C-alpha cells in the first residue's frame, strides 16, 4: 500500500488557434515540463482558445470548451484530474457510457456556444489544425467529403465538430474505418453534453 502509486492529471500542452483567418496549432508546454506538470498537478501557464491540446504519460488528444466546461474523452483522460494553477482539479462529469469527461473550463478559456442550427454541412477539427468538412449522417455520424486514412485523425478525439456558423455540434470520438481509410466519424452530439450537464 505504502508504494501504491497515483496517475497523474491531464495537462493542457497547447491549442487549435482558430481566432484569425487562418487554423494552426500551438505548444505552450514541452514534454519535460508536461511530465512535471502531470505529477504536481500544478499548471500556471495562460490558457487561450476554444480547443486544447491535452496529454497524459501516455495518451495525446484534444479537449473542447462549450457552455463553460473543458470536455473531452474518457477512452483519453478515464478519470483523471486536469492540472490548474492551484493544483489538481477533479471531473465534474463522467460518463463511460458516451466515452466523455468534462471539467470546469479553465480561466482564460473561451468557450463555444451549442448549435441550435439543425445543419447537416459540418466542419471537424483536428489537433494538427486542419478542418474538414463533413456531412451529419445521423445523431451521432458523419461521413469525410474527402477519407482520409485514420493516421490523419489519430490524437483528435475530444476536437470538435463545427456548424457553418463555428457553433460546437459534437466532440469527435470514434473513427470509422474499412481497410486504414477514415470514410466516417463518430462524435458525441452537443445535445448528449447538455443533457449529461
Ligand atoms: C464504430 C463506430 C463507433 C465505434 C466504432 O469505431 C471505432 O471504435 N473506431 C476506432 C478506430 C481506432 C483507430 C484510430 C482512429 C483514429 C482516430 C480516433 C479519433 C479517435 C482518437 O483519436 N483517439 S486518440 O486521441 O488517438 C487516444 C487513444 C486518446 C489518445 N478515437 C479512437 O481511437 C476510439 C477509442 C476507442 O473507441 C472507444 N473507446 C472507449 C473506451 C472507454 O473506456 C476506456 C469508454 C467508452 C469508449 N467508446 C469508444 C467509441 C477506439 N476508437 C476508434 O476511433
Ligand atoms: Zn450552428
Amino acid at each position: 500500500m505504502a508504494s501504491m502509486k497515483k496517475k497523474g492529471s491531464v495537462v493542457i500542452v497547447g491549442r487549435i488557434n482558430l481566432s484569425g483567418d487562418t487554423a494552426y496549432a500551438q505548444q505552450t508546454r514541452g514534454e519535460e515540463g508536461c511530465q512535471e506538470t502531470s505529477q504536481t498537478g500544478r499548471d500556471k501557464n495562460q490558457v487561450e482558445g476554444e480547443v486544447q491540446i491535452v496529454s497524459t504519460a501516455t495518451q495525446t488528444f484534444l479537449a473542447t470548451s462549450i457552455n463553460g466546461v473543458l470536455w473531452t474523452v474518457y477512452h483519453g483522460a478515464g478519470t483523471r484530474t486536469i492540472a490548474s494553477p492551484k493544483g489538481p482539479v477533479t471531473q465534474m462529469y463522467t460518463n463511460v457510457d458516451k466515452d466523455l469527461v468534462g471539467w470546469q473550463a479553465p480561466q482564460g478559456s473561451r468557450s463555444l456556444t451549442p448549435c441550435t442550427c439543425g445543419s447537416s454541412d459540418l466542419y471537424l477539427v483536428t489537433r494538427h489544425a486542419d478542418v474538414i468538412p463533413v456531412r451529419r449522417r445521423g445523431d451521432s455520424r458523419g461521413s469525410l467529403l474527402s477519407p482520409r486514412p485514420i493516421s490523419y485523425l489519430k490524437g483528435s478525439s475530444g476536437g470538435p465538430l463545427l456548424c457553418p456558423a463555428g457553433h460546437a455540434v459534437g466532440i469527435f470520438r470514434a473513427a470509422v474505418s474499412t481497410r486504414g481509410v477514415a470514410k466516417a466519424v463518430d462524435f458525441i452530439p452537443v445535445e448528449s453534453l447538455e443533457t449529461t450537464m
